[PDB]
């Protein structure tokens, strides 16, 4: 068992999670203590990795799953979901 939390969210950003929005997302992810992952189309990356995020090619309208686990997991999850939604 584990204490992870996850949500499936629709990315409504016009640039998708690419370009400057991706860089600021990764900066924001890096502020949290929790481990944070993003999954798109079955591929999962560490949200604190820009090269991982870019590798997902997250375009506008994409559904992604955000997963977190750690001391501030729920805060991290909700902040990142509110960033992209």
């Amino acid at each position: 068992s584990n204490a992870m939390v996850q949500k499936r969210v629709q990315v409504s950003l016009k640039n998708g999670l690419q370009a400057r929005p991706a860089a600021l997302f990764v900066q924001e992810a890096n502020r949290f203590h929790a481990d944070i992952f993003i999954e798109k189309d079955g591929k999962t990356v560490n949200a604190k990795s820009i090269m991982g995020i870019m590798s997902l090619a997250i375009g506008t309208g994409s559904m992604i799953t955000i997963t977190t686990e750690g001391s501030d997991a729920e805060e991290a999850l909700e902040a990142l979901a509110a960033y992209v939604q």
